[PDB]
């Protein structure tokens, strides 16, 4: 028990020496969480977010804790507040989308020390510290009434993210990636399609859009299932077409090599498939 005290002192004097260090805060929070000091955890969270309001890691940590405790209401609450704050970096938005798909995963399976930064706070000159709320009152109501297994919310998160400063092809591809797991859910097809299309419409020839376009056919699929080789052939067709397009070949080749490495990583992959993929990679 005395060790709790000692360690706490270590962290405390540590973040006092250097409050800029986010990692210290994170590490301290983890320690507090493991010794089940929840009150202290809330207080440390309040202090860290107070002085690091735009750090995604903190916000995600909070929202994800509320969801793991079981109420998706606060989860959503924290994440939305935070997204008003965290707006120069995709991170918090990606993590909210993820948290949301995770909830769908649980729904398909079934079938106070904490003070968060006020978004409606003004600075010295009148400027708001946080962007306007992510969803209008009307909009939130339409999403609440929306069917749970529709996946209307993560899509909504994606579309509103489109209005944020961090919006670009790279951010979009990160959403595709968040969503590209969760292949086992009904909504993912519609969602992924939305994302790839959108990217195609807005960033027509970007190596990222090409990325998601090549990678798209293999999202629902597993091996072995006859759908996998067909999809692989489709994917490869997309890849050839990509290498012949007027596009950054270097960036594309990098992403695509990583992708194939990921594929070759899998166990019980067909021999001829391994060979042809390796040749295809060696080409890059």
């Amino acid at each position: 028990h005395a060790s709790q005290a000692r360690t706490f002192g270590i962290f405390e004097r540590a973040v006092l020496k250097h409050p800029g260090s986010i990692e210290l805060w994170l590490a301290y929070l983890e320690f507090a969480a493991q010794v089940k000091a929840t009150k202290r955890w809330r207080r440390i969270m309040t202090r860290a977010l107070r002085l690091h309001p735009m750090n995604a890691s903190l916000w995600t940590l909070a929202g994800r804790r509320a969801a793991q405790n079981g109420d998706m209401q606060r989860a959503r609450a924290h994440f939305l507040r935070g997204c008003r704050f965290c707006t120069r970096e995709p991170t918090l938005w990606l993590e909210y989308a993820r948290c949301e798909m995770d909830w769908l995963a649980r729904m398909e399976a079934k079938k106070d020390g904490l003070i968060l930064p006020d978004p409606d706070a003004e600075g010295t000159d009148g400027t708001k510290k946080a962007a306007k709320p992510v969803f209008d009152a009307e909009q939130t109501k339409k999403l609440e009434q929306s069917p749970a297994l529709s996946g209307a919310i993560p899509i909504a998160v994606f579309d509103v993210a489109r209005k944020q400063p961090f919006w670009g092809p790279a951010a979009a591809e990160k959403f595709f990636d968040v969503f590209a797991k969760f292949g086992h859910l009904s909504c993912h097809e519609r969602i992924i399609s939305h994302v790839v299309t959108t990217m195609q419409e807005l960033f027509p020839n970007h190596p990222c859009t090409w990325s998601v376009h090549i990678r798209q056919p293999l999202v629902g699929v597993d091996v072995l299932t006859p759908a996998f080789p067909k999809a692989l052939r489709e994917s490869l067709a997309r890849l050839k077409a990509a290498l012949q397009s007027t596009t950054d070949r270097k960036a594309l080749a990098t992403k695509m090599v990583a992708w194939m490495d990921g594929i070759l990583a899998i166990e019980k992959l067909d021999a001829a498939i391994r060979t042809v993929l390796e040749h295809t990679k060696r080409s890059l």
